[PDB]
């Protein structure tokens, strides 16, 4: 029993931790075979920033230029390119420890594992969801560009997420491991901002399943409803639309708890519009999104890595 | 900026779990140079659980009762010894991948990762505290016994946690690396509940703190409190009572954000009696209570965001 907000065991990505050094800027890279990914502007300083010319700022430097530090040990940078956002540092090198992976953009509402990391060393590991304006809720200070998202799927570690940016709202902004940007932002010092959020809706939809295995069950009601008139009302309290492929992926919850995906999409339309009367749901008075039907059958079956 | 519920990384204690079987009885053990550690209810049958005489239990076991896996690799058990509620098998190999550690009892309000595992293998991370009633609001199913609490400040694995229960509330008990239970639990299937639990004081005020330090102040008053009257109110509110130790450990963030310690607490009796209003502080329409002062400063950026 129990319902945490659990990230996957961090120890695959630890071990591809580097500290990147152009100039005055330090900060993170990802070390996987003999390349070492990291944010394309660790070749700015705080002026280049305001309008930045990537490929002539690129080409003045040397491989040299560029100090790469995995532990207490100097990797030697043979070679470099920008694909998109990221800077790609080819060193003499493979990295011993790199696990199975592959790079794999996500869409939103998917949650993944952030590595927090500062001057190459791991300091924290959370997770979160690519919210739907494409911005993550992160939690990262001055120095953690380059920190990276991931899932686990069996033995494979996916990157999903590189850590660039923060937001004028405290929110977060990063590319793929391809380093195209996730939303309508740009790596340069010039006015952006985070567009208007919405909840994801499914997540809440796996989160009040979870609840009903944890034994939470005070929600519940006798009604049902249709996808067409749920959607109405969510989009009135600024929820996702609810898709036919939403409710086909909570199936499987359904099934085991005995409550249809629109039994529980009424059970949403009641909290949305009455709130919880002074009562919580697995410990929180807010409906949480940041849990997946993956996540919940996951956490629920005790799935290992 | 940013404030989540943050976990240490769990490569380092990742390197360390191993599967132990004795007999029918599968559950996790921690590999630490050549001994692991494990619950010793491994050597109980379901139902050798009401009443285990543990001393009479292992004496009918040998060394090759005990199956270690280590990956796919099975270590040789050399020895074994029973310390308090856990048990020592001593092993051939030392594990190459031990990290710096050290064994640490923690006090309740004390807040740790869990590394869940089954069968040997992590399968989560998690931020946990001890509550005041010794019981851990955990994620836990069965098989998960002997997955391990821990902490890293520098470097150093502090292992305070291992696992062995869950009571009937659906909240976990378990006992530090030496074998001795948080709260007055017993390893035995007898008749045992969590005592009332209470909202760690000292946790909250911390993360008012970091909201404060993120930017948001719309919690605050013109008030300020004696010592004991908050703790009259905050009593009635289930809030555990607030010490001088307390106060004083929050003065690093009352000089960082320039709120005393005692006008904090007004705030806190305030947010009492008032709720929220349809607000939040750092995402969160209740009151956190699972973030240390330390966890605060260690997460929070050194500037307020005036
Ligand atoms: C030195 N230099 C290379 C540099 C300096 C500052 C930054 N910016 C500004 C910026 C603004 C438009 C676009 C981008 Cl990509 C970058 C960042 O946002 C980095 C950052 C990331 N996470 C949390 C943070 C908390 C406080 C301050 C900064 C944070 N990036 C590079
Ligand atoms: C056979 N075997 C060794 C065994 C069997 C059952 C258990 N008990 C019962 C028990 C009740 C009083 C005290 C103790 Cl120490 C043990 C547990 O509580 C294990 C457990 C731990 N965490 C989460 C769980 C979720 C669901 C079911 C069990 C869980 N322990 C050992
Ligand atoms: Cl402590």
């Amino acid at each position: 029993s129990g319902f945490r907000k659990m990230a996957f065991p961090s120890g695959k990505v630890e071990g591809c931790m580097v500290q990147v050094t152009c100039g005055t800027t330090t900060l993170n890279g990802l070390w996987l075979d003999d390349v070492v990914y990291c944010p394309r502007h660790v070749i700015c300083t705080s002026e280049d920033m305001l309008n930045p010319n990537y490929e002539d700022l690129l080409i003045r430097k040397s491989n040299h230029n560029f100090l790469v530090q995995a532990g207490n040990v100097q990797l030697r940078v043979i070679g470099h390119s920008m694909q998109n956002c990221v800077l790609k540092l080819k060193v003499d090198t493979a990295n011993p420890k790199t696990p199975k992976y592959k790079f794999v953009r996500i869409q939103p509402g998917q949650t993944f594992s952030v590595l927090a990391c500062y001057n190459g060393s791991p300091s924290g590991v959370y997770q979160c969801a690519m919210r739907p304006n494409f911005t993550i809720k992160g939690s990262f200070l001055n120095g953690s560009c380059g920190s990276v998202g991931f899932n686990i799927d069996y033995d494979c570690v996916s990157f999903c997420y590189m850590h660039h940016m923060e937001l004028p709202t405290g929110v977060h902004a990063g590319t793929d491991l391809e380093g195209n940007f996730y939303g309508p932002f740009v790596d340069r010092q010039t006015a952006q901002a985070a567009g208007t959020d919405t909840t994801i809706t499914v997540n809440v939809l796996a989160w009040l399943y979870a609840a009903v295995i944890n034994g939470d069950r005070w929600f519940l009601n006798r009604f049902t409803t249709t996808l067409n008139d749920f959607n109405l009302v969510a989009m009135k309290y600024n929820y996702e639309p609810l898709t036919q492929d939403h409710v086909d992926i909570l199936g499987p919850l359904s099934a085991q708890t005995g409550i249809a995906v629109l039994d529980m999409c009424a059970s949403l339309k009641e909290l949305l519009q009455n709130g919880m009367n002074g009562r919580t749901i697995l410990g929180s008075a807010l409906l949480e999104d940041e849990f997946t039907p993956f996540d919940v059958v996951r956490q629920c079956s005790g799935v290992t890595f």
